[PDB]
């Protein structure tokens, strides 16, 4: 009576050779949807095998011909963003609104890698000495590996495999065993496309299919997006075996307000930035440093504003906060706060209290009064918690965020010039937002995090995504002129 | 009866204010299928001011939305292809093949175009001096001005159009007076992509029109795709008139064959190139110098391939050469066969005689023995009128080439790579092939020509035209670190 | 007695075949320093064919051999700051700190054009289609013409000739006929730098040579900056004759002072942009549009700073304000505070007042409550003469400065995100500056001025001369692969 | 008495606290020149601290200005081009010809280095949402770790610390043990080109410290030049470390040679490429794989023009094959020819004859019937020692050098066009070489080699080591236009 998914490899759903598999729930009403399996290193090597065979011929497909492709996709995308955005609803929690705005990012996402033809123009020169041109040119690498997480059910699995598929790639998925059935539908949409077999393939299920993506030799590259303690030993793991990595992981950003900020815009961008989407974002405001002298009214328009906060089905229009996306991680959460307490934070907004029990629901929560010396403030909690915090000026902010071993991003609400160039050039963090919730750069940018938020050289999305998923031939010909 | 083409202003289809219209028939039948007003200068003048209106709303749309715009209008191309193809056959003649062909290209140009967002990017520096950072952007100019050819009547509008309006500017097209209705299409489908009002603008016409465009004060850019004497004339005017201009003109591409070359591949190739589109293209191959040793042969098999070649109605199945545009075209044509003779030329293939009279029609012609002197080579036939030279070797080849005052393209076949260099660095046009018969430059390249076959800076297509429809500003920023 | 100057042509000094010669004196004593040649378009056609023949060996030495002598150029120059800041002083009268200054950008513009190699490189793609690859490369037109200006006798020649001859050109410059000295050095030490014979000449004259270079069909690029009047005169001019042409000419740069302007930079700024160099720049400050609030403070200020101006020789230390250029000049900017007076305008400092005679010394005028109906708002008066204007806002002083049909560049002083994006969304100048008295951008930049300040497509320096000064050639070749 | 080295840190040169010293001996007299300190974690961790230390103040010297000192660099280095190839030639071995070869390069890196300004250049946009921009830049990381190997004593270390320097970054090198005195000379003339304390450092040592560079936190990245081995090592421990690392390993290029190649060039082109250097190179040619049709005339003429090399001190004129490095690689090579024999292969030039004893010398070897079996084809030999395979045609020579681990360079010698687009897209190896010996890249383009050759995404040199030596940042602003 529960679906049970099947793998996307070489053209065609299959079945996994799996007597594992587990349960897809809906996280505002504890529904099953379906069931996911837990494939086997055995289903990883044949996708794997597969993925090898289609690269031979894909991979000579000219790179103007597979942008069409991606061209298509992009337009079958736009004509499903209902459909998408119901199954992010459904699966991932987050409301239909911040789930339409997911779709439209990875659509991004496929427009940027639509023009891959003039992003993989390599450099040359008609003579670098006598009789002798030099040029360069750019190739895809293989077979790449993805490993996407469940706080973005398309957007993050969109950075990944459009582009190295459009570059000339094949490419083996591994969706959130927690958010699988978006996926299902992408490949849907990129066979409609006309993706030929083999190019795309979708390989469902945790370690075991994690550590066969490690382990393959087919495999040359690996996308790793999800927590930071997985994505360091993802990044590890692979070096070892020799494979270019790059794992976008974990975050704890802060967002700066000070005395000149715009309280209106600035109050609802950080309210929608810490507890839009339950939190569950790389890209969530987890800690804001207001300044003295805005700090009283920060917190009193703060706790207005979070006071409308209607909690719910994504489903229902209204709802503002839906659930966090397994029982697991409510009680994590819960946790959080009871420490919180424990080490002297004060709670300015309790969100244990008036929670439905239909689904995985947690209130908003605000803390007070913390330090860098709690562990709320040193851990990514991922969920709807805000620790504020007080300070003298923009110096002893920024003095506080780069303090935190996250930097991924950070904002900073304001109107002065000075305060900006200051706060661009001493942050830590890699992707700055400017009067802006969320500081994430569109499609065409690299996602630029730093320290224990990125391992690796060259980010997802951006020029970079390219150079990451190609590698270069340099040619230096000599051709004496002929005599006549 | 017959249907009165109307002018397309401010988001609608409006009749222009002119008495005179033109009869628009079908080079292969000699019927009537519709008239194209000659519109008058108030026309042009209202054109300028909404364009110039519509250009202050239209330049503030964010280039990601103007982009997502473009891919939309990318995919109603594609889903129009057989009734776009159908339409360039119809007005312009050239077979269902051919025309099925130049729509391809013409949704290339599309495709690089969508890509605006990073063609835009400008460059960014955090510190240039203790304190100053600095960085320029790209802004759009205004209201662009485009004037097209007939024998292209769609690829050269997309050209111009798609790019330019990505850019953030407003358009005002004239296309030829000759083949209307193609660029009739574009319009309506660019408007269900979602183009809002004044931003793509068609004013149908001749002279007034497009005196109109290089006075009118608001117009700051102009392109214009035609002739060598009418492209040398606008140049000159709208230079006069203090604004940017580029002019693609006339050609006489020369195709050179060493004795290596692959004869099969060769005079497909090169028949295709002379005789395909009636020898009405800015790449055909009008000139022909074959290296001594190899000359018989060739002219062998060029003689036995264009005895296959099959005349008629471009719509009718094994149609390979179809009319040329006017009767006024036919007999310069014949005209021209004439002087051939006159000045010593051997016809060595006659295209007046087995010719019907339901169109326009002019059998393949090849001339033998012509010199640099004669006025057979010194012109642009622009018709089916081939014209083969033999040279003792490359040097000789490129000498006769460089000599001719048009340097738009030139091939080369042969597989000696020291001649391919030689080729490429003596050669004087732009756009070089090397064994292929129409060395027409993909989308993303700028379509390079040079001598009197361009006149300007920035070409069409590529980032030149990304620079040609552009303009930047650059800001140097002094911000002291604040007081703390 | 007065040494007479010779042109540099073929890499010798050769006297000018004329009879008519030009005093070149010392602005700060009427000292007679050297006679200038007005050289004939018999000097020029020398020159020009020298420079062409040069073209041929020139253009063949790789650009890495050519970047090379760029390097040793710039340490000469480097070694001989002392004597190059000296002459311009002496011929031009700005004072050593400033001349130095001038030395320094020069130089910029000789290092910028040292990374040739990679400024060069083309586009690259391994297959477009199966088996065809393309590439586009760049080569210099030929012979480039340079005509400067009399305020900067080094540096505007400098964003000419290092560029186009690192690029493959050979050139033909013309300097001031006022300020020809420096010119001589540039040539020597370029000549030790290791530059071959005929790349480099230097051609000294007025109205013949220009003409000539315009004329001659051996030089297919001009570079002019100067006037108005002369650039818009010479861009038509060069365009009749079917070559591309940029002319960076006259402006009336506006100042913006907003009330939350810090003072003490925002005084010292202005009145550096306003009078140094007797306001003889193209990025002087010849307007400036201060907000209400703070406009009287703001007058205060800059009237008891431009007091203290201290008026002399350029040579003696101490002094700030030096000689206007000629005694015209003089004459000419006398009259324009008369005519000043005469419209309206009212006196806060007189220029008239106390100025030595020993030279063609102008004390430092300002000039409040004008109009842009007074001819002292429309002229370019290019001296110490500065008007400024009470503004409500932002939006009045950005409608006043875009109301001038100049817009090379301009400022804004102010602290204020909001303002500043306002400020570059909307004002009309290409080359803006935020907290910066002279918003000329650093050499890899394009200086990119707007309306009747640029005359052309493509400006001076950054990428932009790069392409100006280069044609490209696309190269898209289909290489079948061998059957084995 | 023997001079002792000393280490460079913060500007200054410093005693090692370690008491183990290595002798630096002539390779061609066995002479010692000087004694090098094997340094201890006391002494990296001290330059550790001060290179972080100095990173606080280098960092935010603007980068045009540390491009300024590049130059002068540049300059130094060229004016004693004489006194560094003697230092090279002693010290590693190769003749002062091939040394003043060495010394041109590393000046390259410098001259592409010093463009740092440009190659800095982020990405700018001025409206990507309404009243939203965006733009990224790029900052050094900070301390950049280097080690360097003994072929290449000057080149090697030019490729990184000038660029790592440039764009903002302090840097520490570990040359090799056995060429430290190059090393040396670098530092003081860096020194005197201005170079500020803590930027350039120096530690000499092996593996105390190596894996200081390893282990230490304020190492942020790390560029190893070195043997598979110690590279493999080094990246995996560097990855595990979460830092940035780039090996570029061991090489066995392959040089293919068709029956349409030009005998004269090709032989005299491998005989360098394969014995020059005494074959220690990156780039040296350790196979060729002859086409049968040109084999046997191939081998006739290699025979001749290898007889015909002069063996001995590389300061000696007539010199061109110099010593291998040390005993040790004598005693290898002499160990590779034994297996050579005892696995078949035919020893067509003995070089264990006639070879003198003054310093480590080994006459030129050349092997044949050698086969992918063999020892001598799957290890990197490193010395003067050529294989040389017959094949049928190109496809077998690509499918052999295919097979092999490594794929560095790979060379063609053919002039037919088809066979080099084949070779191209079907060789292994990155660096691709067309009628030329060594296929090595010039500064301006990546280093990019492949397989067994490199560990990481970017290689070293060209805009790779620009991206690998910094990081990004990107900034997404919203000022709302002000109310007026
Ligand atoms: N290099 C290129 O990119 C390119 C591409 C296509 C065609 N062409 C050239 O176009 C020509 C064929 O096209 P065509 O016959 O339509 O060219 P044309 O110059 O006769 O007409 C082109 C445009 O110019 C206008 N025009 C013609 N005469 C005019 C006049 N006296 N005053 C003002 N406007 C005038 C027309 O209305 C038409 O829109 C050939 O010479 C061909 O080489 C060049
Ligand atoms: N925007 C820029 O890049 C820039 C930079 C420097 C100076 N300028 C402008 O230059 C002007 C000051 O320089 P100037 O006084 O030497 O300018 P100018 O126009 O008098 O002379 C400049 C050059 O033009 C030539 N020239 C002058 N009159 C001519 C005529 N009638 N016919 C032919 N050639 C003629 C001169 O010999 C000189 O080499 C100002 O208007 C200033 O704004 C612009």
């Amino acid at each position: 009576e529960i679906r049970k998914l099947k793998n996307y490899i070489n053209g065609e759903w299959v079945e996994s050779k799996t007597d594992q598999y587990e349960d897809v729930v809906n996280p505002a009403t504890k529904e099953v949807l379906c069931q996911v399996p837990i494939s086997t290193k055995e289903d990883i090597d044949y996708a794997a095998q597969t993925a090898a065979e289609a690269f031979k011929t894909w991979s000579k497909v000219a790179v103007p011909r597979r942008a069409r492709i991606l061209f298509n996709f992009q337009q079958l995308l736009s004509q499903h963003k209902e459909e998408l955005a119901h199954l992010i609803t459904i699966e991932n929690g987050k409301n239909t609104k911040e789930a339409l705005g997911e779709v439209g990012r990875g659509i991004e996402n496929v427009e940027f890698a639509a023009g891959a033809p003039s992003l993989m123009m390599g450099d040359s020169l008609a003579s670098i000495a006598t009789d002798v041109e030099a040029a360069n040119y750019r190739y895809p690498i293989g077979v790449v590996g993805g490993i996407a997480p469940f706080n973005f059910p398309m957007m993050v699995p969109c950075w990944m495999f459009p582009m190295a598929i459009a570059l000339g790639n094949t490419f083996i998925l591994k969706p959130s065993e927690r958010t699988p059935l978006l996926t299902e539908k992408l490949v849907e949409l990129f066979e409609k496309a006309g993706l030929p077999k083999g190019v795309f393939n979708v390989v469902y299920g945790a370690h075991d299919v994690v550590n066969g993506i490690l382990e393959h030799p087919e495999i040359k590259a690996i996308s790793f997006v999800g927590s930071k303690p997985v994505g360091e030993y993802v990044y590890k793991k692979g070096s070892e075996n020799l494979k270019r990595v790059q794992s976008l992981t974990g975050a704890k950003n802060h967002t700066i307000v000070l005395n000149d900020a715009n309280l209106e815009d600035t109050v609802t961008n950080i309210v929608g930035a810490a507890f839009g989407s339950a939190g569950e974002r790389c890209m969530a405001c987890a800690v804001v440093t207001v300044e003295e002298g805005i700090a009283d009214e920060f917190m009193a328009k703060l706790q207005e504003k979070v006071a409308d906060i209607k909690i719910g089905n994504g489903l229902d229009d209204g709802v503002f906060l839906g659930p966090v996306i397994r029982e697991d991680n409510k009680k994590r959460t819960l946790s959080y706060i009871e420490k919180g307490l424990e080490e002297g934070a004060r709670l300015v907004c309790d969100g244990r209290e008036n929670v439905s029990d239909d689904g995985y629901f947690v209130g908003p929560t605000i803390f007070d009064n913390v330090t860098t010396e709690m562990t709320i403030w040193k851990d990514e909690i991922f969920a709807p918690v805000l620790s504020v915090i007080r300070v003298k000026n923009l110096k002893e902010a920024i003095e506080i965020a780069n303090k935190s071993e996250f930097a991924n991003g950070a904002c900073l609400f304001t109107s002065n010039s000075n305060a900006i160039r200051y706060f661009r050039e001493n942050i830590d963090a890699g992707m700055l937002g400017i009067n802006l919730g969320v500081p994430a750069p569109m499609a065409f940018f690299p996602f630029s995090g730093w320290k224990s938020s990125f391992f690796g050289t060259l980010h997802a999305n951006g020029k970079d995504s390219v150079d990451f998923y190609t590698r270069k031939k340099v040619v230096t010909a000599r051709y004496p002129a002929p005599d006549f």
